[PDB]
């Protein structure tokens, strides 16, 4: 699995469950082409977005739909989403974990990049 | 000052100086129209982006050029930029501060929304 | 002002007001001797803790009473307090700002060390 | 496993390996009694600190030896350590994950608490 997303909820001290995630890749014409999407599991993790063959070099955007998450919990948050934009696989294939820690008016994101 | 941006550097424990910041407002056709921009000061702050008259309700994007910041310091970063997307609301308090804390592979952002 | 503390609330997007802060200095026998204390202001800030003459090199602990803060707001928190322990160095820049961003089950802290 | 610690490095985008961790528990006399210790693995994770039988109700301190970590990488950081202090098991046994994201002048910590 070359691209995994993990989301935590800093209000409840729990995984952030059922968070929608949309991944885009910048096309030759500089538009964002949908690439993959999914939603976090009961563990806060989203696996299976893509394959090693499909996940070529490029600029990717991982959109985490934080507003939709909070509004389901009846909470009115600040951000529309949390966006993570990065160049991937420019020195060959790597495995990426994008992590995000959510609060209503804040978020933190980090990346763990490993070479298989 | 309805909108201020502050950027800090978690590697050196310092303001993040001379960071380019671009602000956009979402147009009716869902594109991002340039709205304001500047470079953070010696204190990591960017003031004077807009006025009360011009800063109407709507969705805004603040794009912080973190990659150029790290590259100018000789450091290899993960993200292309940090993006903060939010809705300005007239019901809420008047003044918005968007703060960002930068590391090479991670950033945190929060919003402080206050009244005078 | 050699030492300032700033506290923000990530649930409401606001300064964290009326937070008790206690500062200690490590004594030669390795105990923590009271040094300074106060409550954050309406802006989330605590100034005037010490003077240049009194703030000599050594190890200091800043203890932010986050549990009482959340309890006064009717919210159930994880931590007893947030502790920030660091060495003051005269080689480094003069002025220390300790900032903390609070959520019920998470906090972030950074140091900004600058010269005038 | 009722108490697990995970540490990430925000400069390298990697697990923080070989981080020493010391856990203490407040005694009846209000001193901190050593409780358990260990060091993070190649995954940044520390398992096996304690057992369900041993991990009774109490106030615990998880000390993460961040200064020793950075100084091994030849880096001179701000904090002496990152301390996480919390009441555990006060509504019966729970499983705790303490996570920390490290930079030289900052850290973030969160807790995930689950009911088995
Ligand atoms: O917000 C401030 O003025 C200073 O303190 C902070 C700065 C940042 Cl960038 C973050 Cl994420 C949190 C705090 Cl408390
Ligand atoms: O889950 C981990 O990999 C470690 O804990 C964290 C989780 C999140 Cl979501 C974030 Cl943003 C940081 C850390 Cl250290």
């Amino acid at each position: 699995c070359p691209l995994m997303v993990k989301v935590l909820d800093a209000v409840r001290g729990s995984p952030a469950i059922n968070v929608a995630v949309h991944v885009f890749r910048k096309a030759a014409d500089d538009t964002w082409e949908p690439f993959a999407s999914g939603k976090t599991s009961e563990s806060g993790e989203l696996h299976g977005l893509t394959t090693e063959e499909e996940f070529v070099e490029g600029i990717y955007k991982v959109e985490i739909d934080t507003k939709s998450y909070w509004k389901a919990l009846g909470i009115s948050p600040f951000h529309e989403h949390a966006e993570v934009v990065f160049t991937a696989n420019d020195s060959g294939p790597r495995r990426y974990t994008i992590a995000a820690l959510l609060s209503p008016y804040s978020y933190s994101t980090t990346a763990v990049v490993t070479n298989p």
